[PDB]
């Protein structure tokens, strides 16, 4: 079994009754109190509930680490996704670009450059899909003259042009399974919809996805933007001198604050929390935080609002225009510790995504302050209710085991909202009980590749 | 890395952190409120935490049992409990009882029958140290004069006879070292005390022992215990007769309920309620992972008349109890083999069931805990006491460390630093324990959960020959 692990598993388990016996006592005096002697009893309450809630987490992290398994699962991350980037360079380099099946994918997109990325992402998901070789129109390219080979590597060495002996608008993939080259629009109109979208996963990679990571969706996902920026050498050195020059150093937590209006308390509240996880478990000299945003005036209100923090930000003015500052933005994200920002915004998405490129699983080294994670265009979002749910308010919806509930969101509050498929009602349900209900899709396995 | 093993971790972990979702939005909702509204609201919470709560403890459970791990932990904690009765057997069983180390322990020390039972496990694990073949001298206790053997087995096969070329009282083990037979007396004035004590383990034991259970230091007491309480073959025919006329089934949690003399000078009453609030909650945690067709309890209590009280008030419960053995622990009946069959019936009920209710402050409740460790991997667990921790009486003193930094909030805490040892005298259940901070010198309240036990170690000889 292991030593270790039995000792963190019934420590995390006393923990847990330890924390039962002190909720209970302190909530039974609490209903005693009023005013202002109720808000300091409360407030210490919390203060003592914090340190205690962490210890618990820092006990199921060294679990996660025990024994090997921190080892067995870097290993088998990298081990999955050295699988994935050769079947996906195996369908980009054909022998024959005269003879290969082609998907043909237009970059530019009218919107920003991390919903062009997702544009491009989607598009690749698909040309993997139905074992099409994805070329990427980029000439006339907002963000650089020279389209996108001049900042990231070409998406094939052997094949990036669109030539072919019949080409023709997407009809599905049966209906276009004589069409050497087929034109992909955007999401947003295409039809007929495959099943190459998120947030669904490989069929034959299902079930190491679940032994590895916490979430396979954006695991999924991450591996074409993965391979996507492959950056080019001048650009590599870029972002590594960028690194010492911004003195970018870890531990370090990553913000993004995107201008609903979510002042900086709201942020930065995550941001301490985390540190005071991290703490637990690590010596934190200096509190580090990576602010990307587009509000000039946050950098100097948050420096002055929390002096006891180190803000590293990019203010670059030229290379050493707007696409410099979204990358070393998405790049110094990615790489942070901890990512708080708001996944309505694609730039933090795309973080989020590269950051799983990063670690083992990084699934849970976030926190939103509004939307769960989702991929734009995506499949309906399903979770499968684990307890019954009896509702108290009008605004909660009633669940049995089993039940199909489509998730629209996390209030991160206990409760999430959603729709109760067999009951056509929506509202609010306790978050812990529901699970994922994690979809697979037949896609090709590339054995060649191996 | 099993699949199921990362799964309930990662659900382990994320229901945590919905409960502490959950807990800063509901607190911050309490503080705007007052009086009625304010103590309904706070009802409900508490009722939203339970089962939550228990949602978190059950994967737990499933994480212990899952990928093998529950296999693994059943036929470890049987290869050790089987090597453990095999050296006692060898250590017991000399092939000239004649020429044989004896130490000799009496039966009749000046309490009941827990408190007699606990004497002798004294007296075995010293033998057991000093390898001196244990010899029980029972004959006019005061619950049976014909002895021990008119219940259990006698201790040894091979040899009962205490005689020797010399006796002697209890020395210590260098100085006794050529004394045949040496003479224990009771724990309270042993002087010079060996270390073959409670709450210490055999060092050759300790780590495959921290492996298994959360608790060793009972489960080396429960190997002497089980030893000791093997019963002769009439009793064995008695305990299966009333297990099938009691209709003793699973799922079952034992309570003892203790009264009578006990109330004032060890204890306090505890009226039922108290105990029944522990049942329920730990029925709801089963109804979690099992079908809980009945609530069955098998209650063992002093007070003859609690049974139709029990009844009464819980109406949905089984109570499975037998109410003429309740009556046969009447001070003036006490001390019978009518009483001594009643004790022995109503602790083997309590051990065999899922959980157990009691006040540890009871030697009835600690020995029915401890034989339950005999029963399952690790059941260190399944216990809830109104009153004390487990402790062995006459244990050397119980530390802990502390492992996270206290600032204490009111006068009645004391600090701590990481590595302070502090000697622990009880568990207040609210979070809170008693003890003494060693390096101060200071006795108060700290959080419990900012402590881990200091498992002590003994070098034991591990017999050898025995395998
Ligand atoms: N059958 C039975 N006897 C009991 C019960 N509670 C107390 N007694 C009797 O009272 C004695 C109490 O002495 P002891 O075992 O040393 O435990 P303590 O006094 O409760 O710490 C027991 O040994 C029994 O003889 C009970 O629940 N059932």
């Amino acid at each position: 079994l292991g030593k270790d692990h039995e000792i963190l598993r019934r420590r995390i388990e006393n923990g847990a009754k330890e924390l039962w016996f002190f909720l209970q006592s302190e909530l039974k005096k609490l209903k005693n109190l009023e005013g202002n002697e109720l808000q300091r009893h409360a407030d210490e309450f919390l203060l003592d509930l914090g340190h205690h809630e962490r210890s618990i987490m820092t006990d199921l992290y060294y679990l996660s680490q025990t024994d090997g398994a921190g080892d067995w699962r870097e290993k088998e991350a990298k081990d999955l996704t050295e699988l994935v980037q050769r079947r996906i360079t195996y369908l980009q380099n054909p022998k024959d670009c005269s003879k290969a099946k082609k998907l043909v994918c237009n970059i530019n997109k009218g919107c920003g450059y991390g919903c062009q990325l997702h544009h491009v992402v989607y598009c690749f998901m698909i040309a993997y899909g139905t074992q099409r070789t994805l070329i990427l129109e980029s000439q006339n390219w907002r963000y650089a003259t020279g389209g996108w080979e001049t900042v990231f590597r070409p998406v094939s060495e052997t094949c990036t042009d669109r030539s072919g002996i019949s080409t023709g608008h997407w009809s599905g993939e049966v209906k276009d399974k004589n069409v050497q080259v087929v034109e992909l629009p955007i999401v947003d109109s295409l039809h007929p919809r495959p099943p190459y979208l998120p947030l669904a996963v490989p069929e034959d990679l299902a079930d190491r996805l679940v032994r590895v990571h916490g979430d396979p969706a954006v695991w999924w996902v991450s591996q074409f933007v993965k391979y996507l920026i492959r950056p080019q050498p001048w650009l590599e050195k870029e972002i590594e001198e960028a690194t010492k020059k911004l003195g970018f150093k870890h531990p370090v937590i990553g913000v993004h604050v995107r201008r609903a209006f979510h002042p900086i308390e709201e942020y930065m509240v995550h941001v301490e929390e985390h540190f005071q996880l991290l703490a637990r478990r690590m010596q934190v000299d200096k509190k580090r935080v990576y602010l990307a945003t587009d509000d000039p005036s946050l950098l100097k209100e948050a420096k002055t609002k929390y002096p006891n923090y180190e803000f590293i930000s990019d203010n670059s003015i030229s290379w050493s225009n707007s696409l410099r500052g979204v990358i070393l933005d998405i790049h110094f994200l990615s790489q942070a510790d901890f990512l708080v920002c708001t996944f309505s915004s694609q730039v933090c998405r795309v973080a989020y995504e590269i950051m799983q490129t990063l670690h083992p699983d990084a699934s849970a080294n976030f926190h939103s302050l509004d939307d769960i994670y989702y991929f734009g265009g995506q499949n309906a979002h399903n979770q499968i209710a684990i307890y019954a749910h009896q509702p108290r308010t009008a605004d909660e919806i009633p669940m049995e085991p089993g039940d199909i509930i489509g998730v629209a969101g996390n209030h991160w509050d206990g409760y999430s909202k959603g729709v109760n498929r067999k009951l056509g009602r929506t509202g609010l349900y306790p978050s812990y009980k529901v699970r994922e209900k994690i979809e697979t899709v037949k896609y090709p396995t590339y054995p060649e590749a191996e």
